[PDB]
Formats: structure tokens, C-alpha cells, sequence
């Protein structure tokens, strides 16, 4: 049978989803069963669970599919540099590589997109404008960043049956960690603005990779079954969905403290 | 792979006999088309560009409705779920995705009008799009008065761009306008979003969820639009790199009304 707006909203008050949380979601929506509005049910069923007071954001991110062709300097060639659509964070999708929501998100009347594209959260309700302002193009996981405002917050990340190892905020633990060798990535990135398409390099720590050697792939599912271990966050369902609970800046900080043990001096 | 880009793909559709100031609707099946530099986005931009300001873009959105798994078998909504299902609302119901996201990226491209039948509903993005999207009728509304018969009126072309031959949405204005005995007919239910909250409304058509007579196959489509070509009218040729077909609205209507008129009859 279908899950409703309305049961979806009590399984998420149930797990720990408070009035007015600013709540970052990533979703399996198959996982969830069936749902009545689909993609849009989740959605509308966050909103009502944090009122209007709260925030829901997702990990927009682009497609920047010529990013295939730059070269070992990052740069695109000068024949193709033309016919790459630039970035405008009004209407550039965003990614669909972990499903639909976060493009379906940015498409809903009212939310807002940051300015760093790859690194680019959406962000609809109370405190959207201040969640997506001012993203730094540079190191855009770090100090300054949607993901750093909210911890600032007090926010909170749901799994909503989404692998784990797509956790977006982990990537700010990677930021902040103090340890060696961290893989820095550059690359060209161009812009839309009225005088035309304006080309600039960013540089980050990659986030397409651990940002340093000798993890897997998927090392931010380890980290984040060993918080619940710990005793923190919360697990359930949300519809038909395994679903995960945790708070922003606790996993952060627990992230941070999982890769100076490993890595720091 | 090499990557298409709105410049190639414009040169492809120019190739296949899109010409400036044309109406046209399109289905597309975007793995088919190979690496687009702008994903989906791509082909409404080639679009755009070869048809002009004066022209129109158009595509055939539906909606997902997944209530109607819930209605009786009058077609209306049980007491106990009416206030779950989602209403209809043009400028915010996602277009249907069983046959790809180009018409939902069509959908939420600036611009874009969307016609207030939902199941039979197109987008619509151009010089007519008001026009095209304006007074659907709600019921039998793929008959006289639709964006269907005003897509016959205006000229209007339709192109297959790697969409299999069986989902092209105006034979189905052929089969309304058939004069032909048996024709199935379908009654449902819909919900719509008002100022006042929902309202209900009983819609009448021609079911156009299997074929309109008895006696053929699901894919009947497919084969009329095979023996158009055979006669000699219509386009054939790649769009990137996927197989195509381009036909003039009038003339596969006409055909396809003689089609079922010659064999029902
Ligand atoms: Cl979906
Ligand atoms: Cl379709």
C-alpha cells in the first residue's frame, strides 16, 4: 500500500526529526516503497515534520560532464571550451547520480542553490538564503561552506535509505582533519554571468576519491556504522526505508577524530 | 562517445528536415542520442536553436497519478484516501517519466507552459506556447480543441528521436477522430489544485492505455508509423547518435485515421 505524506512525517518525528531542524537528506527512493506524490512525498513530508521554521537541503552538485575532457592541468581545450554549457546556479540541474531528489528539490517553488557548483547545496524554508550565500569557489567543503553552516546549526543528515557512503558532510570531516597527504584536485570551472561565460580554476580536496590513501571506496559507510556502534544517532524506518539519523556536528566531529587516529602523527 | 553538443545536434536536426519557425513535439529516449555535453538539456537546446524565436517546442508530459492503483471501479477515489492523493496543479505536477526525463527537464526549463488536462496534458516552450497549452479540454481530450489538434492546425511536425515508434502521443488524436465501432472508453476521477483547496472532477475519454479497438497489438503504433514511412512520406536519420524519425502532424494523423478506418471500419 502507499505511504502518505502524512505516515511519513510521523515515521520521521518518530526517529528524531525535531521542529525546526535544518535537515540535509540523501535518498534511496525506491527503498521507500510506494509513495502517493513519489520523490515530491518525501519532500513535502520533511517540510511538514520540521515546520516552517526548518530547512531542507539536499547535495545538488552538477553534471560538468566536460570535466572528461580537461587536461592533466584541468583545463578544457580550447576547442571545446565553447560548447561547455557554464554554471548558473539557478538553472544548472543538478547531479541525478544518487538519485532524483536533489534535482527535484532544486525544482520546487522557492528553493535556493549555492554558488560553488560542485560542491553546491539546495536548500528550501527558513534559512535557505543563509545556508546557500556566499560559497566559497575554493576548498568549497570547508570553512564558510553550506556544510560547515550546518554544523554551525545544529543541523542534521538523514540516510533515507541511501547508501551510506554518500554522506556529503563527511567530506568536511576530510577538510578539516589535520593529517598528511591529502589529494588536492584543480580543476576549470566556467560560469554564466551577463557579460558572458568567464572561466576560472577551483581548487578543493577531491571528493571523488578518499582524500587520502589506502581506504575503499566507500570508507564513510565504516564511519558512519561505527558512530551508531558508538551509541550515537538514530536508526529506522522511514516508509519501507532502513533509514539513518544524525546530528551534523557529531559526525563531523567523530570523522574528524576517525581520520587523525589513522593518519595524523 | 564523442560528446554531441547543441551545435551538432542543431546541424542533425536541420539535416533531418527541422526547419526554422516549426511547432515541434518531441519523444525522446536520451541513452539512445550518446554522450551530450549538457545531458538531456542538450536536446531542447538544438531544438530551440534550429526552430527560433518563432517557433515552438513541445513535448508530451502526463502525470504520474499513482492514486489511480487506488480508485473504484466507477473510477473514483475511496472516501479514506481522498485527502492524501496530491492534486493536480499545471505549473507544478511533474510530467509522467515512463518514457524518459526529457519532457520534466522541458517541464522546469524557463518558460515552459504546461496544458491543463493533466493526463493528456504537453509542455510547451516558444512562440505558441500559450496558445498550444491554452483551454485542454478536460474531457475527450485528445479530440477536437486539444494541443493534439492544435498541433494538426499550426503544421506542427513531431520527431521520434530515438523514442520508440510506438509512443508517438498523436496517433491517439487518429484514434479519437476514427470513425470506427468498439472504441474503449475510460472514466476516472481527478483531483485539481484551487485557490479554495481541491476539487474533483469525473473525466471522460478514449482510453488511451491500450489500444482504442480490439484486435491489436499494444505496440500498433509502431507499425503505422513503419507503413507512413514505407509510403514514402516522413524523415529518417540519426540525431547524434540516435536513430530518428521525423513526420508532419496532419499527414500522420490522416494517415492513421485511414489506418483504423480501413480495418474496423
Ligand atoms: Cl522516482
Ligand atoms: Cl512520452
Amino acid at each position: 500500500s502507499f505511504a502518505t505524506r502524512t505516515s511519513l512525517a510521523a515515521d520521521l518525528a518518530a526517529l528524531g526529526l525535531a521542529w525546526g531542524d535544518a535537515i540535509m537528506v540523501h535518498a534511496a527512493v525506491s527503498r521507500v516503497g510506494r509513495l502517493l506524490d513519489g520523490p515530491d512525498t518525501i519532500i513535502a513530508a520533511l517540510r511538514d515534520t520540521v515546520g516552517p521554521g526548518g530547512t531542507v537541503l539536499a547535495y545538488a552538485d552538477w553534471e560538468a560532464r566536460y570535466e572528461d575532457l580537461v587536461d592533466d592541468a584541468g583545463r578544457v581545450p580550447p576547442e571545446w571550451r565553447e560548447h561547455v554549457p557554464p554554471f548558473d546556479p539557478q538553472r544548472s540541474r543538478a547531479i541525478r547520480d544518487n538519485g532524483v531528489l536533489p534535482e527535484f528539490l532544486r525544482t520546487t517553488p522557492g528553493t535556493l542553490r549555492s554558488g560553488n557548483p560542485g560542491a553546491s547545496l539546495v536548500a528550501l524554508g527558513a534559512k535557505a538564503e543563509w545556508f546557500t550565500a556566499d560559497h566559497p569557489l575554493d576548498y568549497g567543503y570547508g570553512e564558510g561552506s553550506p556544510l560547515a553552516k550546518l554544523v554551525e546549526a545544529g543541523g542534521k543528515v538523514l540516510m533515507l535509505g541511501a547508501p551510506l557512503d554518500t554522506l556529503t558532510l563527511l567530506h568536511h570531516a576530510e577538510h578539516l582533519a589535520d593529517i598528511p597527504g591529502k589529494r588536492i584536485k584543480r580543476i576549470e570551472v566556467p560560469f554564466a554571468t551577463p557579460t558572458g561565460t568567464q572561466w576560472r580554476m577551483i581548487e578543493e580536496f577531491d571528493t571523488g576519491d578518499p582524500i587520502v590513501a589506502g581506504l575503499a571506496e566507500d570508507y564513510f559507510a565504516g564511519i558512519v556504522t561505527e558512530f551508531l556502534a558508538s551509541g550515537q544517532g538514530r536508526q529506522g524506518l522511514i516508509g519501507a526505508a532502513p533509514s539513518v539519523l544524525v546530528d551534523a556536528a557529531a559526525i563531523t566531529a567523530f570523522g574528524v577524530t576517525w581520520l587523525e587516529k589513522r593518519f595524523g602523527t
